[PDB]
């Protein structure tokens, strides 16, 4: 599985996930800077209020 | 939980999921006609070749 791992509006970067991993994630919140996005491999648990998205296809998390 | 349940780029419609359901889904594939989007409550099982995205927030599946 290949997942995007770039932050917010940065130039797109990718990461090859560890074997057995079939999910990519998109985590969004806000700070003084504006809209923040964290991307990676997997599907982590987030604190209430944080928007989370998980997908199961190559570079599905833009 | 409230999720979008409209197809492709058709007028937006939502659906009230059953209690306990915290997920919304976004499934995308391409038939002879091209890109097709399907939305709803939960996070269903999908066939290989169809891109599934599940999110956990109100009408998160646009």
């Amino acid at each position: 599985r290949i997942c995007f791992n770039h932050q917010s509006s940065q130039p797109q970067t990718t990461k090859t996930c560890s074997p057995g991993e079939s999910s990519c994630y998109h985590k969004q919140w806000s700070d003084f800077r504006g809209t923040i996005i964290e991307r990676g491999c997997g599907c982590p648990t987030v604190k209430p209020g944080i928007n989370l998205s998980c997908c199961e296809s190559e570079v599905c998390n833009n």
